[PDB]
DNA sequence: GTCGGAC
DNA sequence: GCTGATGCGTG
DNA sequence: GTCCGACCACGCATCAGC
């Protein structure tokens, strides 16, 4: 009847009674905008898995075909990722709808945007038009990601437009938010999963309407119920490991049930598949914590690269964001014949994509591989050679090897594909216990320019079931153990205010070193991570009374992005980073390593005050200079 | 990519 | 046609 | 331990404004 006091947190939730809408007829936007609320309002990730379930449970008893688009406006997603669909909308193309909508200056919504870090807020302080609809409102999401060409901005926000003056009560915050891609719903791509497990399994899909089940865990106890739920939910989640694609699996979610959905949706050759996650671990200590034998293989840096061998013969590339990567690699494409043996016909691979030098036959940094085009690459046109280092098989010849141990996947893997130095190598394997050895293998990593070492069990939780746990691997990196990662001290000069979790705060901050030659702080890199809530708190109370209204003669940021508060350099943090670049932006020791460029921190993270240290103690370009000629893989160059 | 927080 | 701004996908 | 959302550098691809 009203979808304005809808409630889908309401104990007793009956799909059908308590809905907002007639059956046959369109799911309403209203109704995912009051769930979003209630989901919003609580902490518990049981309560909000529960309360979206009651909205699924609703939505496939009533609405069948509106089933898709409320996952994916839940989900804040496009569709499937190997499409690429994205809104192309930023957040100054928003503040513009906002302010054309709203009737206000852009300047007025840029500032309270910025002042409340949400833009959803904002976008909601005329003849009424007809309601939005759930289905209708994820079509004008996807007609705004496919506007492209000239003058398209303008046509995205006409439509931003035609949403924003349709909405009422609370719609008008989660679109905004929905539009920005920060929803800030505490529930994600898990938690929706095991919400759509618990809606199928209480109100099962295909009854005639009315359906005559609503609650399957009726005649249950609530110790079986919530077994019952659990063996469901890994049902779906195991399947969606191997088909991230819910236009695949709801249709015959739909059709067939969850029992029978592994029968028909399977890993396949073509549709990309959940990559194998890894786990940061402190030191060697904390690796042997773990009572079964493992073997140590390099942390090639490149990108994660899944080679797909179809059985007529394409061949397909995808990122590990399941992305397609394709047309970004026509060299790999080439040399598939050339690493297979004459009996293979099909294979699912989990390669590490690194760049190569041809000349020298070393391996390049990161930067040198993010340097390839990625829109239809001519196979002539290619100029950073890659070097492919296979650590995984997952699908060989038509048989599935996810329930297999690594081990077995390891023997297959190097009995059916052939090496090619310099275009594919198998990452080089230590399959010991000793904690002398394992800590001497890791210290070659870094001299053979790699991050680290990868630790995978052989047998005892050994599947690539990523569904069962998704860090099932672990990662060892130099700068996770105390005092061996490079740790710098630098000047905080700016502040920028903080968004979502850190709003009303600041969420990231401007840090400079100190350049002895022209007495002046160079700014560096920025820094959003690494302190508590607490300290957070502290910082920002502690630098309020720093704030200057403009910079100080002998600070220099050149193409960093501008701090929102202008800082009196006093403060000296302690800051760890695993590499050390060469920056476009940054100004930190220009012309000491290149004429150009100057050096900025990889992965920077905050460790602690340094209350000691002034800022003419801090760390010096001088000395940012010397530890980026003496890393490995700028040495071994 | 790193990281902390609430559960 | 060029350029600054920036979205976005890699890490 | 899981899940989630704060935040980082870098560089190709894109488009409003000129
Ligand atoms: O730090 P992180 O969680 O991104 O690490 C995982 C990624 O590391 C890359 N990588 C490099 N070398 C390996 C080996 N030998 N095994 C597994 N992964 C590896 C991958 O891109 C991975 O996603």
């Amino acid at each position: 009847l009203d979808p304005s006091g809808y409630n889908p947190a309401k104990n007793n939730y009956h799909p059908v009674e308590d809905a907002c809408w007639k059956p046959g007829q369109k799911v309403p936007y209203l109704a995912v905008a009051r769930t979003f609320e209630k989901i919003e309002e609580v902490s518990a990730r049981l309560r909000m898995v529960e309360t979206l379930s009651n909205l699924l449970r609703s939505v496939v008893a009533l609405s069948p075909p509106d089933l898709l688009p409320v996952l994916y406006l839940s989900l804040n997603h496009l569709g499937p990722p190997q499409q690429g669909l994205a809104l192309g909308v930023g957040d100054g193309v928003l503040l513009k709808a906002v302010a054309q909508a709203t009737g206000r200056q852009l300047e007025s919504v840029r500032a309270e945007a910025a002042e409340k870090g949400d833009v959803g807020l904002v976008a909601e302080n005329m003849l009424p038009p007809p309601p939005l609809t759930a289905s209708g409102v994820f079509s004008k999401f996807r007609d705004i990601a496919r506007l492209t060409g000239s003058a398209s901005t303008a046509k995205k926000i006409d439509i931003i437009k035609g949403l924003f003056v349709a909405c009422r009560h609370s719609e008008a915050r989660f679109i905004a938010r929905s539009l920005s891609g920060r929803l800030r719903l505490g529930l994600a791509e898990q938690s929706v999963l095991a919400a759509l497990s618990q809606a199928v399994s209480l109100t099962p899909p295909g009854q005639e309407f009315p359906p005559a089940m609503v609650d399957a865990g009726k005649g249950k106890t609530a110790e079986a119920r919530k077994t019952w739920l659990e063996e469901q939910g890994m049902i779906l989640k195991q399947t969606f490991c191997e088909v991230p694609d819910l236009d695949r699996i709801i249709p015959v979610l739909l059709e067939h049930g969850l029992e029978r959905l592994p029968e028909h949706c399977k890993l396949s050759p073509g549709i990309p598949l959940k990559p194998m996650l890894a786990h940061p671990t402190r030191g060697i200590s904390e690796v042997l914590k773990r009572e079964a034998a493992f073997t140590c293989e390099y942390k090639y840096d490149g990108q994660r690269a899944q080679i797909h061998a179809l059985e007529g013969g394409e061949v397909k590339i995808f990122s590990r964001n399941q992305a397609d990567n394709t047309g970004k690699y026509p060299d790999i494409i080439s040399r598939i014949p050339k690493i297979k043996l004459p009996s293979v016909t099909s294979f699912i691979l989990d390669t590490e994509a690194v760049a190569w030098d041809r000349e020298k036959k070393q391996i390049q940094p990161f930067q040198v591989l993010t340097t390839r085009k990625r829109k239809e690459v001519d196979a002539s046109e290619i100029q950073v050679q890659v070097c492919l280092y296979a650590f995984d098989l997952i699908y060989l010849n038509g048989e599935s090897l996810v329930r297999e141990p690594l081990s077995r996947r390891r023997q297959l893997l190097r009995e059916n594909f052939v090496e090619t130095e310099g275009e594919f190598v198998f990452a080089t394997s230590l399959d010991t216990k000793d904690i002398e050895q394992i800590a001497e293998f890791l210290e070659q990593s870094v001299k053979d320019s790699c991050e680290g070492l990868m630790v995978k069990t052989l047998d005892v939780d050994a599947t690539y079931e990523i569904a069962k746990r998704s860090h099932n691997w672990l990662k060892l990196k130099k700068d996770y153990l105390d005092g061996v990662g490079d740790t710098l001290d630098l000047v905080v000069i700016g502040a920028y205010l903080g968004r979502g979790k850190r709003a009303g705060r600041y969420g990231g901050f401007l840090l400079a070193s100190y350049d002895e030659d022209s007495e002046e702080l160079q700014a560096i890199c920025k820094l959003g991570t690494g302190f508590s809530d607490e300290e957070l708190e502290e910082h920002h109370q502690s630098l309020k009374a720093l704030v200057l209204p403009s910079p100080r003669p002998y600070v220099r940021i050149d193409g960093a992005v501008i701090p929102d508060h202008w800082l009196d350099p006093s403060a000296v943090w302690e800051v760890k980073c695993a590499d050390l670049s060469l920056s476009p932006i940054y100004p930190a020791a220009r012309g000491l390593v290149d004429s150009d460029k100057g050096i900025s921190l990889r992965f920077p993270r905050f460790i602690r005050v340094r209350e000691d240290k002034q800022p003419e103690q801090a760390t010096t370009s001088a000395q940012v200079a010397c530890l980026y000629r003496k890393q490995s893989q700028i040495q071994n160059q």
